[PDB]
């Protein structure tokens, strides 16, 4: 004795950026932010086949050719695991620039698999869209962030446990806790900052890192925030890319002078965050850094919001 | 308008036994069990120094000159540091077993300092006990534990997380936890269980093990059990360690067949902690492991509780 049913034959969802890594936890902590992110508008077609009908925003980088794409791999598999044979044309429209350390290509795929799944009538719960974003990540760049990719689909503040197989945790943060994002208008590859990382290192220096990492989960389970301030302490990755990020240490330092919780690279970088406890705080914070990249000529865009607790969004 | 005083010139405290490492969080998680522990005797003396009148359930193996054992050491530093001149005798029980991997030289440890300063009145917060107990050890046996150590000294679960500085974090966990410890009558050397430890290890394997660390803080803070069991994997400690222990990995099948949560070592050895959700479960455990070490000649003593809140207590 219910009847709803949607007449739209065409859906358009945002996905926002997130920030992974968070310091200390390295591969395993990742949260979701307002700004920015990217959008994805899918319609349904007679025609047969997932193709991409346009992309901007792009600089024309990334592949028009269906197989070779994450929204439409991403897709393509969504549809084939239900058995569905249906026409879907993508237009997609980056609002967040690539290799930024934003996880810019989770949002892409993010944004699709959210987008299909609402669009042919929510067949699968959004907890079990994971998979296939991370399968359209895997087979499109070689390489699947969890870290990015779930809080990106699930919204918050999230721990990935485990890869495989994959175990995620949404963790509560405190309402007041602020990210300062800053992107500067210069690129590091994501290529040169994996390639950079030790491949061994000191047992010593793992133990102070996962002290680090159980001090910043304590610390947010908990709403303490001078324990967070001192749990973001990062003595192995960020010391190794850090050389790769031009101005980095001037930024950082003017950052903690105006008053972060702390403050390190954004999953690959070249993008910095930094954590506060307002938005007084979060915006001085971000016009220091800016200060940092502008006395070095480098253009630079600063995003200021709370812990995006919704994750995708149809608009 | 208040008068409170002690007629007693003499004081016995008692000092749990702790379980460090907990799984993955080699040298940054510990907890107190109710049993079993060390028992120091404190009398005031008219004649000068602190002074050791006896030591029991030793094997003659503990040193009795004052200045190489690290009771007499911690309470001399006590005394100096408020500067007072005042001789003290100590008594010293060993009601549990050396280099058990049960935090024996803490125990020891932790309960002359908190035997002095209740003593000579509580000129020291409870709090501020911890680094004469960490000097006294490190003196001693050239090397300090904060996971056996802070635990001891206060109780309940602890995450240390961070050792310079000290950075010292209690944490919540559930109240239907329960401990199963046994004890194997053969002696492991802490010496070669250090020894033995990796240098070097691969990022990919820390990553591994700093996910758990958080799977493990996020597992207790938040009364979560399945997590707990998921995130009580050591991919570096115990299988680097557990060809020292007799029958481990017998032991260790016996305690998860019998629907343990996560089974690893105590700290550095023999001992062996398995960790369930009722006092059914945790006695059945106890049952298993035993009948493990039985089958190999092997004998043991076990001990089941919850997590030990108190910390030393006056016996």
């Amino acid at each position: 004795n219910l009847y709803f049913q949607s007449m739209k034959d065409s859906i358009k969802v945002f996905a926002p950026a997130t920030v992974a890594n968070v310091s200390c936890g390295f591969d395993v902590l990742g949260f979701a932010v307002d700004n920015p992110g990217d959008e994805v508008l899918l319609r349904l077609s007679d025609k047969k086949g997932v193709r991409i009908t346009s992309i901007t925003g792009d600089d024309g980088r990334l592949p028009k050719d269906a197989e070779k794409n994450t929204v439409s791999i991403s897709i393509l598999r969504y549809l084939e695991t239900l058995g569905i044979e249906q026409g879907i044309e993508i237009e997609l429209t980056k609002k967040m620039p690539l290799g930024s350390g934003l996880g810019s290509s989770a949002a892409s795929t993010v944004a699709g698999v959210y987008a299909i799944n609402q669009l042919l009538g929510n067949k699968m719960e959004v907890k079990d869209l994971l998979p296939f974003a991370m399968e359209g990540e895997f087979l499109a760049c070689g390489s699947a962030h969890a870290d990015n990719v779930a809080p990106c689909l699930y919204g918050g503040f999230v721990l990935v446990r485990s890869y495989d197989p994959l175990d995620v945790v949404k963790l509560p943060v405190p309402a007041n806790l602020y990210a300062t994002i800053i992107h500067p208008h210069v690129e590091v590859q994501t290529k040169d900052a994996r390639n950079i990382l030790p491949k061994q290192i000191a047992l010593s220096q793992a133990v102070a890192q996962w002290g680090n990492v159980g001090g910043l989960v304590a610390g947010l389970l908990m709403n303490d925030t001078s324990l967070i301030g001192r749990s973001m302490q990062d003595h192995i990755v960020e010391p190794a890319r850090s050389v790769l990020i031009p101005g980095f240490d001037d930024v950082k330092k003017a950052a903690l002078d105006a008053g972060a919780l702390g403050c390190s690279i954004s999953g690959s970088g070249p993008s910095i965050f930094a954590l506060s406890t307002s938005q007084e705080a979060a915006q001085k914070i971000g016009q220091a850094m800016k200060k940092g990249f502008d006395a070095i000529n480098i253009g630079s865009d600063v995003y200021v919001s709370t812990v995006n607790q919704q994750g995708p969004k149809v608009i």
